[PDB]
């Protein structure tokens, strides 16, 4: 009966800006290894994070997937680090299923590559990680210092954040 | 809610001078972090010290104290140096002035000017952590929270840990 | 006559890889504000370094502006920092102009861009600095710690690395 | 040209550790700029000491002349703190033994692990330096040349400067 440090908290990658580093042969950005595992390890954890890759790119097929993997997780907190583009599909699909009820399920990511100098990334992870782990079961977004509901946020380009969508 | 962070100095803000051949007590590191984190809500910061936290007085605590009284803000957060953390915090928390606030301190373990640091992801999960929580004070440090009364650095791990 | 420390070297940009920079609203990267200056300005110089924009991409026009920005300079200590795929075929060009028959010019650049982790920009850049300064008049292309001649040297795609082209 | 390259220690190579609540020397930065690099030619690079340049004897300074002689290369880059860099430069400047070489001190005023160091600049110019100066010792810095029988560091301006 020594003390066990819990690990309560999966994460789950998807790709996308996030996760973007150089490469000589595409001339550019591809999607590359998952940005969280970078900032978590050193992150002086007094516990642990299970990150699992899920995709590097968005079919119907894709969601389905991460729905699976994230309803048969065992722990009851996730965050799926994701790109912006298809965030609101991804996390509206998420609170669908019957099978999340009792999870917390945060999506995050980056409006900057990690790899990229004044990257959000960091941040963002390191807030999207406690709201994943504080918040009430449900689907959120949480970017920008904020948590978004998904039925109510749209991606605003002018701005380049999430925007919540105002009741008519 | 709108988030008022105050600034306490430690580890977190050190920087490298020529003059001390070594590091100093440097500008607020949370501030070059929430430059780049594209905060779509209401967020201040506002300068307590950069003295040293194993020399901070009952009489620092004391105004610290009376600092974070001073902001209407119920969301507070406090980034100070881990030696002296437990003690502030402890003292924060026997407040009746601040009991309808969530106040969280926090810091790191490596400047955040020096590679490999926890700066950034301890600033984004205390953030998170002072919007959150209930009222009350909590230490947020290694992806955790931290009951003041309930905790200490272990110098051997390197980690705040319970009693 | 208090001691003067002289700036021998001027700096000019043409754009490459070493600038580039993320851009929300491209998705990607676009060559961006000139990485050398980012370097220079950090490097505690006991002189000063002259930086001087000329474009951000190539045209004979834009091959011949280059020649007569750099002819028309007072040093005779050019750095060029410039996009590895046509390199060779800029350093050639200024080879032929007699206009810099007294100057040392060296392009240099990176294969990661500056802004990007793990860039080989900022030794690229020392080693370029000091090669304008101490070789002896001619055109160079300075990459990967060598010094190499621009008519008998191309990019190995598959390598990653300009090579020499060997005598037959 | 091969270079080889020696490390002593220095400011350059200086990094946080948690059980001294500051810096120490720590691994080589050199190593860290070269791994990306992208080198095309022939490198290498041993370490001799992490000892503060302030400590270092006659006896360590003969040491590290003796150590560059047991190199073949005629290319030498020496990574150093700058504190005592001009005394280990006049030093090895005098070894008949070093006369056909080429052998260059660098260093960095901020650690390569802090922010805003000077240190990857510096290594690209000294590698530079080491391979195409003739024969001679040599200390660049500032990207400058100097030669250290008529060099001194000033500590009003931060920088080396000629006498
Ligand atoms: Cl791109
Ligand atoms: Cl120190």
């Amino acid at each position: 009966s020594m003390a066990v440090s819990p690990s309560p908290l999966r994460i789950f990658t998807a790709g996308g800006t996030i996760d973007k580093d150089y490469r000589l042969e595409e001339n550019g950005l591809v999607v590359g290894d998952p940005f969280v595992a970078e900032v978590l390890k050193t992150a002086r954890l007094a516990g642990a994070v299970s990150i699992v890759a899920l995709s590097r790119k968005f079919t119907e097929a894709d969601r389905e997937a991460i729905g699976r993997a994230v309803g048969q997780a065992v722990e009851d907190h996730i965050l799926l680090t994701h790109g912006t583009d298809t965030m609101v599909e991804t996390a509206r699909y998420l609170g669908g299923l019957p099978e999340l009820a009792g999870k917390t399920v945060v999506l995050s990511g980056a409006m900057v590559p990690g790899r990229v100098g004044g990257s959000d990334a960091a941040f963002n992870i390191g807030f999207a990680c406690a709201a994943a782990l504080m918040l009430a079961p449900g689907v959120y977004i949480a970017m920008h210092g904020k948590v978004f509901d998904p039925a109510k946020t749209r991606m605003n380009r002018g701005l380049g954040r999430f925007e919540p969508i105002d009741d008519q």
